[PDB]
């Protein structure tokens, strides 16, 4: 009513006054204010939902950080901001293609990356995700995920000026730089944590600290264990915490990764500042690492609490008021219905993030390759609510992490499977324990208490090439190559930005030499984080008939077809077309110029697919975009040899 | 290759040079240039597709017009431009609601409109389409569609400054001004046509002129007749054309409406200038009148030629490089597959328009109300390809025009009907010739050659209220009120901006006094273009139980529910859910927070709908957004009384 109204009035005019006072140039003030009007309600309501009445003390400090970032934003990045506002579906274009790499493994240093831009460009890459490259702690550092200083580049990669000069050279090729925002935890060596241990109460309040086992024991009753092999539980003992003998600190991941206290608005402020600082160095997309973990609540698994989406929305709104070019990409492993909350709900609240990993597509790809059965695939896809049309999936076959078999009991039961049995089969199969498995993966984080296993291994070793090369059997080598190409066809055709993992285009195998690096030995994820093989890159260019060569040639052809296929616009979602044959997966994409049906054989066997399931959708005459040829769907069957993919449209 | 490349290089740099030379302020030059980069390819490629090599001589003249419009654009409309770029889905929000009115009929003058803004705002209107208000020819002028001067307001409505002050007052209420761009033809009294008749060859070349019957006869062989009753055929004889005895001029519509020659790029230039001039007066959306007609080609019906979409795309691109707030709305009556080309194709060419009338929804609403059968409705909807998700339908129950029964033989045959028979039934039914019809419409443009009929009449008279009031039968009055509300429920729920026709909220009946105005008498469309009844508006506010009052109260309730229903976001399209009962129409809308099924009974009879068709989609427990109550879909049937609507979501 009036009392509440009047207070809100005073606040608005205080916000307006601080913005106008900050700009000598009135167009800038007007621009800032329009952005604040567009995103203000998402920013403040989200902040009040997490921080309650405290928020009222927040605007001056937060607007201070944003106003300065705005003044500090280079003219060329202001122009990028306008360009992105003019093309809001930029991530959704079929020409978009991503590439994911550790700087040091790909090209040694940031400047070395600049020397490989013709390689990325020759692949049609337009989105480059470099793995965490901020200064990490010395020694073991979870491959850069234990960050010591967010304002410096790891010194052996270069400097913040190299990062900025790299991003400028990327833009000159139409490539977007994409980096991790490691916002859930910092290295125990970060100055925040050093000061908490020295006793500074401002910085003790950045962490979740406990004098004894009571708090920790009470949380642990409902918490899972993420890295049982590295650091049991979710709390670590540290001698230097407090005045006396130490204390317990929350450490979800490694002991040297201290979870940040997101109930403290100072932490929110620090990360606004980090985001805007990195955006002004040229970062265009932020992958929100471990985003699900940022809110703790007693009695829950401390993942996916509602505050996570409020904080994410506020962080984004603050960022884009300053730098509208910036997009956010959530990585959260959660049930489909919940995953959609990381993107947006197309309701009275604003968008939460621009992209999210489609982890369930990745899991089903490997699951169906192992089982030769696509019914679980169909049911896992069918469980998703639709995303907002303006958001975009990131699709992948592999990445820097092990694979967890995130398959729901509910989807599995709809496909006539027991979930637990199927999940157990997938780890037996991909660790190579199941007889006749083609896969060569390593068990990661076996958990004795519950029997949970994840799998490490590169795409080529999981898909059969490492085993096929050992045998020297030409039929095994052929099938491994075809599986690798089928995997990459699905992520290229599914709708979303396909995120090629460095070297998958060369079919790189497990790197068992990680055991010989003490910093890596305990963590077998490093098996699928190889050095780039540039000699191999040159050999496949000159000799395309080898198995690496055929994966390379094949992937490059698929990339060219993807970019010329308008039906792949990511505003449209693939829908399951129920298959009459359990070896095949049929996906339909409706599009203004005519539908597409993508057809995939997940078996080494020749499937004679009954034609009517396709004819009913596309009519009697179709073209396959992938081979260029025709099919007549008036014949009774369509012949799909092992691992065949088709992208059919009418004609 | 190189020769072609080098020429394109020189052109680009000449375009860049002219833009930089034009701005003293470098941010403005950079902004202009970014927009030119974003839309240039759509602008020039579309122009070359229509005008070929001529286009090469075009940029300087076209950039001249755009550069000046950009300098002339008021700061507040530049801010509107930025606001719209920040909220690109602004037309798609469930809170959007449109209202369509003749200025003089609604409030007398432009300044009179400003006096009724509380009325529009109390309705939640956010989009105001005023009917053609540019200076028309004196006398009969097709209700403003015979424009004499695009740069002046009809003097009895006010001036261009009043139009601008009106638009500013609209923005202050969050209302977008929407006007017709009458781009296909001008009044024979327009200075262009006066000069063509005086002999100026520049202006003769703005029209399609013929010395004798040879050209006209050759075109007529494949042309339909739009207004057989007003002006036969598509050509008129004019004495003053040429030096000798006159000549033939192309006149699709009235004899006094001369079709513009869009094969002349000077005409394209004139309309860029008109659009940007009107955008700088505050116009936000342009309805492209008669857009289908703008390209003539011998041997075709001269509607919907490919050049129409190229010209429309170029016109839009030129407009939004200057004024990104501006959106275009196509009105074309064509097969579904073709209608989608007025919007966009989500391929390598840019968007053609932001909105298009969904004329087939309007036709099916009336068709099913007459037949009590929804199978044709289902099949007509099912024939549409999907629109680009970033475009928006405009939905309506009635408008300023008669109704043509645009029902395809193909949809009709899929519903078990003969198209020609059904179309003949609809004109018998709505002219009130069919025994027991509740409708009181008038035949418009009966065509003796082929028997084509269209229908004039206001919503309330077509839906039965005029006949019900004559009888004084309370059951007939009840049914007419319920039909009116059901009609408006469907357009409010369908997805898109509902375009309320002035006075439909008061249930205005046919105005038979049009026969007493000589300018109107021959054109019975004026029967459904009444004066606003402000006395009635005041009575229903104070006495809501009358039939007008119940339509009013009912519509206002539906408007409030629409705006609080996130599932109505126009990025999502309604899909047919096949109905087991031919009296009912079921539409499904998938949405991130959970699906909706809208259920409509198109019969006066009580339908006991089998529950499983709904339970299968939403589960056992639902809420109806329209009445607030619950249903249990585990019971065997759901009871729908006559004309019941439900908007069900899970719960
Ligand atoms: O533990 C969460 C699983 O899901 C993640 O994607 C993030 O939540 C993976 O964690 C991420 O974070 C950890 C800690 O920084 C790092 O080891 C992973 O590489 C990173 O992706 C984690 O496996
Ligand atoms: O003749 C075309 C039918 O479709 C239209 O929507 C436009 O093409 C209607 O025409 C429009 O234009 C004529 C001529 O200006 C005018 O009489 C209509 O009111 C207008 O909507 C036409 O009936």
């Amino acid at each position: 009513g009036p009392l509440g109204s009047m207070l809100k009035d005073v606040l608005t005019s205080e916000l307006a006054a601080q913005v106008r006072d900050a700009f000598d140039d009135d167009r800038d003030a007007e621009t800032f204010l329009l952005r604040l009007e567009r995103y203000g309600e998402d920013l403040w309501e989200s902040l009040r939902a997490v921080y309650g009445d405290q928020v009222r003390a927040l605007p001056g400090r937060l607007l201070e950080v944003m106003l300065h970032a705005y003044h500090a934003r280079p003219a060329e990045l202001r122009r990028l901001d306008e360009a992105r506002l003019l093309r809001p579906d930029w991530l959704q274009r079929p020409e978009m293609v991503g590439y994911v790499a550790y700087t040091d493994r790909f090209a040694g240093t940031l400047k070395g990356v600049e020397e490989r831009l013709d390689y990325l460009e020759g692949l049609g890459v337009k989105y480059l995700h470099l793995m965490p490259l901020l200064r990490p702690r010395e020694g073991e550092n979870d491959g850069g995920y234990a960050v010591q200083d967010y304002r410096a580049v790891r010194p052996d990669l270069g400097t913040m000026d190299d990062l900025s000069a790299l991003a400028r050279a990327l833009r000159g090729r139409g490539i977007s730089l994409v980096l991790d925002l490691v916002l859930n935890h910092v290295a125990r060596e970060h100055a925040w944590a050093q000061k908490a241990r020295a006793g500074d109460p401002k910085y003790r309040a950045y962490f979740h600290l406990f004098p004894d086992r009571r708090g920790p024991d009470a949380f642990e009753a409902t918490l899972p264990e993420i890295f049982p092999d590295f650091a049991p539980g979710n709390f670590s003992w540290d001698e230097e915490i407090g005045e006396g003998e130490g204390g317990w600190v929350w450490t979800t991941f490694n002991s040297y990764q201290w979870d940040l206290n997101w109930a403290n608005p100072d932490v929110f402020l620090e990360f606004v500042d980090i985001i805007l600082y990195l955006a002004n160095r040229g970062v265009e997309v932020f992958r929100l690492d471990a985003i699900a973990f940022i809110w703790k609540r007693l009695g829950t698994d401390c993942q996916n609490q509602p505050e996570v989406h409020h904080l994410t929305r506020a962080l984004r709104a603050a960022a884009r008021i300053v730098a509208p070019a910036v997009a956010f990409k959530a990585e959260a492993i959660v049930a489909p219905a919940d995953l959609i909350h990381y993107l947006g709900t197309r309701a009275h609240h604003g968008k939460v993030s621009d992209m999210a990993y489609h982890n369930s597509l990745m899991v089903q790809l490997w699951s169906s390759l192992a089982s030769r059965n696509t019914r679980l695939f169909e049911e896992a896809l069918r469980a998703f609510p639709p995303k907002p049309t303006s958001t975009t999936w990131g699709l992948y076959v592999r990445c820097h992490d092990d694979i967890g078999w995130a398959i729901s009991d509910e989807d599995a039961a709809r496909a006539g499977l027991n979930g637990a049995a199927h999940r157990h089969f997938l780890s037996d199969f991909y660790s190579g324990q199941f007889p006749g498995s083609f896969a060569r993966g390593l068990v990661f984080q076996y958990n004795p208490v519950n029997g949970d296993r994840r799998i490490s291994g590169s795409a080529a070793s999981l898909a059969g090439l490492e085993a096929a090369l050992e045998t020297g059997d030409p039929g095994r080598i052929e099938d491994a190559v075809r599986r690798l190409l089928l995997l990459h066809t699905v992520i290229l055709g599914f709708g979303g930005v396909p995120l090629l993992y460095m070297g998958d285009e060369l079919a790189l195998l497990n790197d068992y030499a990680f055991e010989d690096v003490p910093e890596h030995a305990p963590d077998n994820r490093w098996v699928h984080r190889p050095q780039m093989d540039w000699a191999l890159a040159e050999r496949v260019r000159q000799e395309p008939s080898s198995p690496a060569g055929r994966v390379n040639t094949g992937l490059r052809h698929l990339l060219r077809v993807r970019r010329d296929t308008p039906q792949l616009h990511a505003s449209i979602e693939s829908q399951v077309l129920p298959s009459p044959d359990s070896r095949a997966l049929l996906l339909r994409r409706d599009h203004p110029l005519g539908g597409m049906v993508q057809v995939y054989n997940f078996s080494e066997e020749t499937v004679m697919l009954p034609s009517h399931v396709l004819r009913d959708v596309l009519g009697d005459h179709v073209q396959d975009r992938l081979s260029g040829s025709a099919f007549r769907l008036d014949r009774p069957t369509v012949r799909l040899e092992g691992y065949r993919a088709l992208w059919l449209t009418a004609g």
